[PDB]
C-alpha cells in the first residue's frame, strides 16, 4: 500500500492557483503584455515565481533589466499575498480536510510539495499545518517542477520511498515531477489540460482515501 501522500497546495488544497492567475495576469498588462488567459496560464500552474515570470516575459519576447526583473517579482508576490490575507479554513477544497484526517488515522504520511513560498503561511490561514509530517522548502530546493526534485524531498522528509507514494496535483509541470519522481500523479482538473495517460478526477471530492487506494490497486 502507499505510505506517503505528497500534496501540492495551490489548485489542490484550495482555490489559489486562480488568486497566482489574477495576480500574475495584472502584472503583465501593466507591463503592456496581454497574452496571459487562462490557457497560457496553464503553463504557470506549479512552476516557481520567477520561471514563472520569465515565461510571461518570453511570451512576448520582452527584455527587461536584472533590476526590473527582481522588482516585478516582487511587485506580483506582494500583490498576491495582500489577496490571500482573508483566506481561512472555510476555504480548504471539497474533500481535503476529511482526506488528511483519514491518512492519518491510515498511518500514512502527508507532506507539501508545492513551489511556493507562500505554502507555510496558507497551511496556517486553513489550519492544515497540524495535519503535515513535512513541507519541502522550495527555496532548498533549486529545480522547478517540472523537475521531480520537489516530490523527491517531500518524500525524503517523511521517510518514504517516491515509489510508495502518490502525488496530488493540478498542473502539467507538477505532472511530470511527480512521473519523474516515481510516484504515482493523480491529478485534478480537465483532461484536456492535464492529459488522458493518468488518472485525472475533475475535483477534489473524488480525492477520498478509498479512491486513492482504488487508483493504487488499480
Ligand atoms: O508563491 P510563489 O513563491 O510566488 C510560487 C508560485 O507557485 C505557484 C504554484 O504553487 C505558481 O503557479 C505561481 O506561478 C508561483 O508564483
Ligand atoms: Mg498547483
Amino acid at each position: 500500500m502507499f505510505k506517503a501522500v505528497l500534496f501540492d497546495l495551490d489548485g489542490v488544497i484550495t482555490d489559489t492557483a486562480e488568486y497566482h492567475f489574477r495576480a500574475w495576469k495584472a502584472l503583465a498588462e501593466e507591463i503592456g503584455i496581454n497574452g496571459v488567459d487562462r490557457q497560457f496560464n496553464e503553463q504557470l500552474k506549479g512552476v516557481s515565481r520567477e520561471d514563472s515570470l520569465q515565461k510571461i516575459l518570453d511570451l512576448a519576447d520582452k527584455k527587461v533589466s536584472a533590476e526590473e526583473f527582481k522588482e516585478l517579482a516582487k511587485r506580483k508576490n506582494d500583490n498576491y499575498v495582500k489577496m490571500i490575507q482573508d483566506v481561512s479554513p472555510a476555504d480548504v477544497y471539497p474533500g481535503i480536510l476529511q482526506l488528511l484526517k483519514d491518512l492519518r488515522s491510515n498511518k500514512i504520511k502527508i507532506a507539501l510539495a508545492s513551489a511556493s513560498k507562500n505554502g507555510p503561511f496558507l497551511l496556517e490561514r486553513m489550519n492544515l499545518t497540524g495535519y503535515f509530517d513535512a513541507i519541502a522548502d522550495p527555496a532548498e530546493v533549486a529545480a522547478s517542477k517540472p523537475a521531480p526534485d520537489i516530490f523527491i524531498a517531500a518524500a525524503h522528509a517523511v521517510g518514504v520511498a517516491p515509489s510508495e507514494s502518490i502525488g496530488l496535483e493540478d498542473s502539467q509541470a507538477g505532472i511530470q515531477a511527480i512521473k519523474d519522481s516515481g510516484a504515482l500523479p493523480i491529478g485534478v482538473g480537465r483532461p484536456e489540460d492535464l492529459g488522458d495517460d493518468i488518472v485525472i478526477v475533475p475535483d477534489t471530492s473524488h480525492y477520498t482515501l478509498e479512491f486513492l487506494k482504488e487508483v493504487w490497486l488499480q
